[PDB]
């Protein structure tokens, strides 16, 4: 498998790697792992809070790396649902949230952050484990046992095609919940209908992340 790097704390596992990435000082695959980040970010640039204990890490991948038909806007999709199922086969009942939130119950544990650079895709992930403020994971798995799953979920290479249909079993558990658009406004997933590629409509209008 692929090199893994492990610091004690950063401001940013995500903005660590992509800063790498830029300088050309590391190429995919790699993988970087926080004990503690100081500076996590969410998505829109909201802040990821750091937990007492917390899963917070970042994977580069080379397009190769994923299915050839996994349309760019699904990347958060696929790659939070086989984080999701490989946390699913160790006992957990986190679910994925779209666009990209991984929830336990009807309350936020983690999610997944996706970003592009050079056809290089920085996958980004958190997800809480010990913490007073926020709820956590529903089980003790090691990180390294939930990463190395992770890793090999990737590797079955499965089509986007496919992954989507598994989801599309469970999108519906999203239509209670509401996501925030572009400009932060809270909308209401309520008459959301999924779309082939990760995409949802609205009552006619399209919705993406
Ligand atoms: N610890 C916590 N537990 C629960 N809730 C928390 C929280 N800290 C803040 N919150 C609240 O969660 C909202 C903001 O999160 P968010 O913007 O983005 C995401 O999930 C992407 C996460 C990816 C992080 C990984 S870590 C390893 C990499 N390096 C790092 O730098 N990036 C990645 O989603 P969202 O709330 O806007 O919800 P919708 O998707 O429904 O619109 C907001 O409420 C806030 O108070």
């Amino acid at each position: 498998q692929c090199e893994k790097r492990v610091f004690d704390s950063l401001p940013s596992t995500q903005t660590y790697l992509l800063e790498k990435l830029k300088n050309n000082e590391l190429k995919a695959p790699i993988l970087i792992v926080a004990k503690n980040q100081s500076t996590g970010i969410g998505s829109r640039g909201n802040i990821w809070e750091g937990t007492k204990s917390a899963l917070t890490f970042s994977l580069a991948l080379n397009a190769s790396d994923l299915p050839k038909d996994l349309p760019m806007q699904a990347n958060a999709l696929y790659l939070g649902f086989l984080f999701k199922e490989v946390l699913k086969e160790l006992g957990s009942q986190t679910w994925l949230k779209w666009p990209n939130d991984l929830y336990l119950g009807d309350q936020k544990i983690g999610g997944v952050l996706v970003n592009v650079y050079k056809g290089m895709r920085v996958c980004g992930i958190g997800v809480n484990r010990v913490s007073k403020k926020w709820a956590c994971l529903d089980i003790g798995a090691s990180d390294d046992l939930i990463i190395e799953g992770f890793l090999k979920k990737i590797e079955e290479n499965l089509f986007w095609g496919e992954v989507l249909s598994k989801y599309a079993l469970e999108f519906h558990r999203s239509n209670s919940f509401s996501f925030h658009n572009d400009w932060g406004e809270l909308v209401s997933l309520k008459d959301a209908e999924l779309l082939e590629d990760g995409r949802i409509c609205i009552k006619g209008k399209i919705y993406d992340r």
